């Protein structure tokens, strides 16, 4: 089996990626963030307090036929940005792009916390990490990709964001027309639960490359790119009136700038960031001081290898006995 669905940007800076996904009998259809880095299933729900969702399209349970409680499941998520969300569990029918899971664990919110509440296009995310890290208790569950593996032509996804533009998830096959020159394939750690590799190194626009081991995670669901402080620090350099500011929390520019490309390594190959990837508009509505799109890594304990990075790049998640990871130009 197969299936492929078009990812959109939830707004105009590309602050996050959403993707239509198919839960219940009859279909209830909730737009959810595609998240390599964890490996929970969770929707906004019809037992969402009530006062705490706003706008978004949620799951009701009770009128899916396929819907089953798990009994004295539960499952809470805190993620870095001090966000979080809570609920119970059902298992449910669930459908991307034409490829069809039965039985997937489907974590139903009751508690959101405020950032989920104030933005109304994400209707939950859906984990695409190794299912270690799933917090449903006192059984952990599986991920759609872990539950769909078995069934698909081969036991891959592939993520292609689009800069301002959409882009596309595919299960289980790769395009070979959505990429130019070929696929770079480099190694995975799953010790952390995270697609975990390491980058060869980086150059700052035209300049030199510099060799250098970056360990990092592969996560489509970081807006942005964290590396370590001297390699953030380097490129910030080249933006005339760029600084990094405690008020705002990391690195700002002047909007009047052009900045440059940011190069990583995957293997012997390059991927190749345009400067203006790199850019996420107004520190806040009318300034001309706009906010960074790499920032430094040092206060998460990991680099992340997040939107900015991937959406360059037509992304492999091989998920073969032993995982690795492919990049490939496009
Ligand atoms: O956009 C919607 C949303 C909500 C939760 C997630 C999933 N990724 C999260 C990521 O793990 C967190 N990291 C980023 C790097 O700095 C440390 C904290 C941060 O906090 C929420 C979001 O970014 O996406």
């Amino acid at each position: 089996s197969t299936g492929s669905a078009t990812t959109t940007p939830i707004d105009s800076l590309d602050d996050a990626y959403i993707t239509p996904v198919q839960i219940g009998t009859p279909a209830q259809t909730l737009n959810l963030d595609f998240d390599t880095g964890s490996s929970d299933l969770w929707v906004f729900s019809s037992e969402t307090t009530a006062s705490e969702v706003d706008g978004q399209t949620i799951y009701t349970p009770s009128k899916s036929t396929t819907a089953k409680l798990l009994s004295g499941a539960t499952w809470s998520i805190s993620y870095g940005d001090g966000s979080s969300s809570s609920g119970d569990v059902y298992t449910d029918t669930v459908s991307v792009g034409g490829l069809t899971v039965t039985g997937q664990a489907v974590e139903s919110a009751k508690k959101v916390s405020s950032s989920f509440t104030e933005d109304s296009t994400i209707d939950g995310l859906l984990g695409l990490a190794f299912s270690t890290l799933n917090t449903v208790s006192p059984t952990q569950q599986k991920t759609f990709f872990d539950n769909a593996k078995a069934s698909l032509d081969s036991p891959v996804f592939t993520a292609d964001l689009g800069y301002h533009a959409p882009g596309t998830y595919n299960f289980g096959f790769i395009d070979t027309t959505a990429y130019t020159g070929s696929i770079t394939y480099t190694a995975v750690s799953t010790k952390q639960g995270f697609w975990e590799w390491t980058s060869t190194g980086y150059a700052v626009g035209s300049g030199t490359f510099k060799s250098t081991s970056i360990d990092g995670i592969a996560d489509t669901g970081t807006t942005l790119l964290y590396l370590p402080a001297t390699v953030v620090s380097a490129y910030w350099a080249q933006v005339s009136g760029a600084k990094s500011s405690s008020s705002v929390g990391g690195y700002v520019f002047p909007c009047s700038a052009t900045l440059p490309s940011f190069t990583f390594g995957v293997g012997s190959a390059r991927i190749v960031i345009p400067g203006d990837y790199i850019d996420f508009g107004p520190i806040s509505t009318g300034s001309s001081s706009c906010f960074g799109g790499i920032q430094s890594s040092a206060g998460i304990g990991i680099n992340i290898f997040g939107d900015v990075a991937l959406k360059a790049a037509f992304v492999v998640f091989n998920g073969a006995t032993t995982p690795t990871l492919g990049f490939a130009s496009k």
